[PDB]
């Protein structure tokens, strides 16, 4: 018997997601196309694009083809696309993720959960929109902290109560969770008036800021949970391309026989932040509400922009791609061990850190200090150096914290020795 | 004594957008450009955009020079850049409202509406979020129809009450909109039981589908009952640039001394629709409640496209960009002409219209018929032509409509020729 349970997609859709209808720009592309070329439709709602002025690009590119939009490209890649991207770039990335992931939905019924995709402007448009989707105000979610700020930002006005998992080096700590659902009987996710989790939301690798990430056997525990009290599971995985073990470990997606995990994935961090494209994969009905809300907001990500990433990737192929992957984890990881020898030589006996997985961030835990805000924000400063109270990172920023993140991605080994002998110094000097 | 009303913005922003708070990308761009050059910072979270593959690019322009992004501009179109959008566009976009629409506001206090500018990721980016941040379920609002199919899917799952007012040729009938607020007292705006309406949103110039636009007369006569009653308008303009009329009528905007005012507008018509490029003008207490809700979901608008499109601007100055607008205009209002003749030969005595003024739209009432999709999507497409019925742009898309939408955009005379031959045929066999 194939595996996986029957889902109720209506439980996790807020009364206004589920009101929207269709609001595409003009239809009548399918009913021209298959109909006569000779067909003449006054129907359409396009500008007309030889108006616009741009007319080619020629865009280079290391270690791949030059990317080139004659006229006729430069047309399309300048007028209104698809809510949910261009079809090439819809087919690439399913072929990715098929390939990397293997989810088990990908030919279900579209009603019990069947994979879909949808391109986003920026991986966190979509999480905005998946948030929006699901959370009533009261509703009870359920998140590790520290988490990335700008989640916490989206969360608050939504009126959720996040529920704090236990979190160590490992990323979320099953027993956690399973003491947390202990306050609920599996059957309460059928009584709304029980207010049973809508979903957990984590970064399973590299967490911002922690740098932490899940283990394959946590992840298979908390997915048996995310079943047993029947809640989504959003996994926010921007970090995916940036671990630096030999072998990734197995997603929430390549597991997901349920058809309960929406996953975030990104490119802003290994092809481009500014171009403003990440991708959302999930179940079917909730993927579509999430387009129907895009198809009133942004209407569709850049045309242009998705356009020099489907060209990059298809020249690429996923053996390009992969070796892209593969130059950028080896730049990363370089960054991180001139980071990691930094600490040790300058800041050994005065604070902890753990290992980075994943990521561009080493989270040093100062000792003997209960709030660092003090000796950075207006000591550190002085001195010429600048690293990120840990404060942001919790729901309750107020509360004092002990931690500092340091960011890899760019500084050179002699930057980061001098601001860690700063930061030692300080340190010293508050104790 | 300088004129223009207090104001209140609290009465037009819900509770959970009252409750966001900032969420930028790593604001520490401020104390490190003003602190020492040698201030060592491991505090931001930008990833390294020397990872990214895109090198230098070259786009052409007709009419304009040629945009290059070298080494290190294309370093910056790839990263992330702020919310409200890169500052060269911004003041530059500030400088063009300024010569257009002299708003009032340009030097009020921020707290009583300070003229405020939003890039946004599309016009109707902002005009989601701004409707978002305003509407309650139950709150009254008040429109025009026939309207934008896309502003109706929008508010419909906000469970707003939408009241229309009445409209013509010339756009709303003041007397109508008079005759509605007519159910209030002035003094009902201070008290939110009586549920006094929030907005009057509206096209003012070329309509979709209708093609009317508002004239000066009556955008002052709408503006005092704005004033007197207390809501706000939202002015909805992505036809602003083509209007056909030698001389753009004074817009909502410029005439805004209370700070009421939320202004879109586009280059989505007449520059790129593909790039998804759009802005809003208006009071900075409501434009900083949309920057918070960008700031979690999309984060900015394209850099690369932003910079193409600010590139393109400077260079052409006022001057070039206006004589951009002029030819634009040139090319519609031929196509108008076209279509006009057309309608003039094969569907005088079987329907009516109104001339366009502005945009890319005729509005054709077929005489003798309740509804047109009969003869339309089961009989014009036989016969090798489609138009739009207009039921899609009445909140009730279910009563019968004699109504098509006919676009001048792209067809030639020849085309426009054909399709109305088929339709007079179609009107006549069916009478």
């Amino acid at each position: 018997h194939h595996h996986h349970h029957h889902m109720n997609y209506a439980r996790f859709i807020t009364a206004a997601s589920a009101a929207r209808n269709p609001s595409p720009i003009r239809t009548m592309t399918d009913i021209l196309s298959r109909g006569p070329k000779s067909m003449i439709s006054l129907a359409g709602g396009l500008p007309n694009p030889n108006m616009f002025p741009f007319k080619t690009a020629v865009i280079t590119v290391e270690n791949g083809k030059t990317i080139q939009f004659g006229e006729e490209m430069m047309k399309r890649a300048l007028q209104y696309s698809p809510s949910a991207g261009i079809p090439e770039l819809l087919s690439w990335l399913k072929q990715l993720q098929i390939k990397l992931h293997n989810p088990p939905t990908i030919h279900y019924p579209p009603s019990q959960g069947q994979m879909d995709l949808c391109v986003t402007s920026g991986s966190q448009q979509g999480l905005c929109k998946v948030f929006e989707m699901i959370i009533n105000p009261g509703d009870n979610v359920l998140l590790d902290e520290p988490a990335y700020s700008g989640t916490l930002q989206s969360l608050h006005p939504l009126g959720c109560n996040i529920i704090n998992v236990a979190s160590d080096e490992s990323g979320i700590v099953p027993d956690s969770l399973r003491d947390i659902l202990s306050r609920w009987k599996p059957e309460d996710a059928k009584n709304p008036q029980k207010n049973t989790p809508k979903f957990l939301y984590t970064v399973p690798n590299g967490n911002n800021p922690t740098g932490n990430s899940l283990t394959s056997e946590r992840k298979k525990e908390i997915y048996e949970l995310a079943r047993k009290y029947d809640f989504l599971i959003i996994e926010d995985d921007p970090y995916y391309f940036l671990q630096f073990n030999k072998f990734r470990v197995p997603t929430f997606l390549s597991m997901d026989v349920d058809g309960r995990v929406i996953r975030a994935d990104s490119f802003s961090k290994i092809i481009s932040s500014g171009l403003r494209i990440g991708f959302l994969t999930g179940p079917k009905p909730l993927i579509e509400r999430v387009i129907l809300h895009i198809q009133v907001s942004t209407l569709h990500p850049s045309t242009f922009n998705q356009l020099m990433i489907s060209q990059l990737l298809h020249e690429w192929g996923e053996e390009g791609f992969m070796a892209h992957v593969d130059r950028v984890i080896d730049f990363y990881s370089n960054q991180k061990d001139a980071i990691l020898a930094a600490a040790d030589k300058w800041l050994t006996g005065l604070a902890e850190w753990h290992v980075p997985a994943a990521g561009m961030f080493l989270w040093i835990k100062v000792k003997g200090i209960n709030d660092v805000k003090e000796l950075i924000e207006e000591k550190a400063v002085k001195m010429g150096v600048l690293m990120l109270p840990g404060n942001a990172f919790y729901v309750d920023s107020s509360a004092p914290s002990p931690y500092l993140r340091a960011s890899f991605s760019s500084a050179s080994p002699e930057q980061m020795d001098v601001a860690f002998q700063v930061l030692a110094q300080l340190i010293k000097e508050s104790l």
